């Protein structure tokens, strides 16, 4: 499966947009 690390990357790119 590939949704738990899939989503958890979301969440770390989601900081890049709210910083940028």
């Amino acid at each position: 499966a590939r949704l738990d690390v899939a989503s958890e990357f979301r969440k770390k790119w989601n900081k890049w947009a709210l910083s940028r």
